[PDB]
């Protein structure tokens, strides 16, 4: 059985809403696309200081 | 900038074309509860091998 | 040599001595039902707030 | 709610009997030590390949 | 395409310019030892306090 | 103590020799941004597999 984990980086200072939001709607994303049980599907969110992470080198703080 | 990247965790055996829909959809869910640039969504999925995950201490999902 | 990196998220507002005994107890774990040398067990510990996480598309602090 | 998730990274080669054991006595460790109910307790082992991975610089354990 | 995302955990309390300095060298290593495209290069850094981890059962801050 | 451990997600098909590379380069990269110990850096890859991944929603990367 399935029992999928999500893990989101992002940016910090995400609003408790787009949180709530964010967790339930990955959920339904996961679930509909591969059969999971809503109930298997776990999600954590990781939130990111911007002097914490970059692309091509470069920190999003820079 | 928000450079959001989600983790997948699942067990392995849905199709390509399931994976290809989850990239999707967890990127629709992303960009609408955050208002992340699609552009900067990033989403990797790690499959799961029969036998090397569980809950509640047995080979089980929820 | 089978380094065994261990990643354990739970939540927040653990005493000293529950993360210091989960450091010790979960390398006891791996390492008998592995048997990989003890030096090589690695255990990082990380925190999450209750509006970080949840499952079936429901964060804990909901 | 607790809900922890451990993810245990480890060289492949160990049967399924004791990644099996690897389940149950990491859920012993975390749940004698934080108090967490057992049904909320998960754990995902991942392989790592020979030559994927180091330490001090070179292709080997600590 | 290779996509490269790297994780790097690590003792809290480092100086931005050290942040700084990692990220761009770490992509410097990663771009240059599998030719991957720098654009494509990420990395995010976790700082962790000495109390939440450890090697061989004991903790850092023990 | 420091103990660095990075984690690199990066598309499978490097060779053995690149991921050496890899392995020693990060170490690097890590010893002079940030002093650590060169004995308490670990370097993890993990191999992402074609269509697992993906950025903007599409299986491509940046
Ligand atoms: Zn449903
Ligand atoms: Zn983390
Ligand atoms: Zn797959
Ligand atoms: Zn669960
Ligand atoms: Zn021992
Ligand atoms: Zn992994
Ligand atoms: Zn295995
Ligand atoms: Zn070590
Ligand atoms: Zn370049
Ligand atoms: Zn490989
Ligand atoms: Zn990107």
């Amino acid at each position: 059985s399935m029992m999928p984990i999500v893990n989101v980086k992002l940016l910090e200072g995400r609003s408790d809403e787009q949180l709530k939001n964010l967790v339930s709607e990955v959920t339904d994303a996961v679930e509909k696309t591969t059969g999971a049980n809503r109930q298997a599907i776990h999600v954590v969110i990781e939130e990111m200081k911007p002097n914490h992470y970059g692309v091509a080198g470069v920190r999003k703080s820079d």
